[PDB]
């Protein structure tokens, strides 16, 4: 009866039919579908999550998120296919836009114009407007969570990690995430790098090489950084360390542009107080010919702390989906 892909029940039909293997990964398959209803191709991706409870928190919040959020740099959710009783719900399949490709496929085949690089990052941040703008943390921006169609149109994917702000992959980690919002901008900064070289800057084996790279290039911290930290523990760690000197970005990026390497400074910058906000990376120089606060909408309702059984992160799950059902 249902459709299959590479071996794998895709049960979305008969609305879904036409179904094209697109990628895998931990949380289940993407395809390409035809919504014979809307009359128009979508992405479906069938997660599979009610055994581990972490699986069941990633679901929800990409589920909670998505569902509220409406931007045009953001991918949303279209529909949300799951069995009508929650015994019998083993998968859901969530229905999204189609694009072409990611930022991270698309790196691997072509060095990029400053004319990509410019938009790219001006669709990036103003994506990221939006989801500050309603006090939540993406916390895995990357290249491979920003999707692309051949209008060079930018979208935000995946908050599997989602989270409101609240003070109480590693290479586009931030260095206070090693020691103990702006978490996002160190990601906006570490993605323009690739984007500069089609290398990734900050690239460490482990959470201690990452942080050497990372010291490697901006050189040890000042005074007025090191105290801003309030570890001790950590702080104790990064004084044992050898003295580095500040390599200026222009000799890791000769034929880079002057203004862009000034926004990436404000961006990768040590200490996270001192760090450029979204808002104003917006307004720097580099996005004068994009940066149009009219078209730069914000969440009317910014927003929920979550570590629940996997039983009840099912029902919560089923209780977000059940407005796709009869
Ligand atoms: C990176 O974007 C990939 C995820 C993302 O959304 N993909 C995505 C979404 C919409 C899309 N439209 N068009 C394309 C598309 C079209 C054409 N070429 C591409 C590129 C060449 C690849 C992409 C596309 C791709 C895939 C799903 N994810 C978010 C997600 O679904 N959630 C967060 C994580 C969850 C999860 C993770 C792991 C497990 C799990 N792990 C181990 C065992 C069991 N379960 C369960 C749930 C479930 C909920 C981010």
């Amino acid at each position: 009866g249902p459709e299959m892909v590479r071996g794998q029940v895709f049960d979305v039909g008969p609305r879904y039919t036409n179904l094209s293997y697109i990628g895998e990964g931990a949380y289940g398959m993407v395809c390409s579908a035809y919504d014979n209803v809307n009359k128009v191709r979508v992405a479906i991706k069938k997660i599979s999550p009610f055994e581990h409870q972490t699986y069941c928190q990633r679901t929800l919040r990409e589920i909670k998120i998505l569902l509220r959020f409406r931007h045009e740099n953001i991918i949303g959710i279209n529909d949300i296919i799951r069995a009508p009783t929650i015994e019998q719900m083993k998968d859901v399949y969530i229905v999204q836009d189609l694009m072409e490709t990611d930022l991270y496929k698309l790196l691997k085949t072509q060095h990029l114009s400053n004319d990509h690089i410019c938009y790219f990052l001006y669709q990036i941040l103003r994506g990221l407007k939006y989801i500050h703008s309603a006090n939540v943390l993406h916390r895995d921006l990357k290249p491979s969570n920003l999707l692309l169609n051949t209008t060079c149109d930018l979208k935000i994917c995946d908050f599997g990690l989602a989270r409101v702000a609240d003070p109480d992959t590693r290479w586009y980690r931030a260095p206070e995430i090693m020691l103990n919002k702006s978490i996002d901008i160190w990601s906006v900064g570490c993605i323009l790098a690739e984007m500069l070289s089609n290398r990734p800057i900050f690239p460490g084996k482990h959470y201690l090489d990452q942080l050497n790279h990372i010291l490697g290039i901006l050189g040890s911290p000042s005074q007025e950084d090191l105290n801003c930290i309030i570890n001790l523990k950590a702080r104790n760690y990064l004084l044992s360390l050898p003295h580095k000197n500040k390599v200026p970005w222009n000799r890791l990026f000769p034929n880079a542009d002057s203004k862009a390497l000034d926004l990436l400074d404000k961006m990768l910058t040590f200490n996270p107080h001192k760090r450029i906000e979204v808002e104003q990376a917006l307004a720097h120089p580099y996005l004068e010919q994009y940066y149009d606060p009219s078209d730069e909408p914000i969440a009317e309702a910014p927003f929920e702390l979550d570590d629940l059984p996997k039983e009840k992160l099912k029902e919560l799950i089923f209780e977000e989906t059940a407005r796709f059902q009869p």
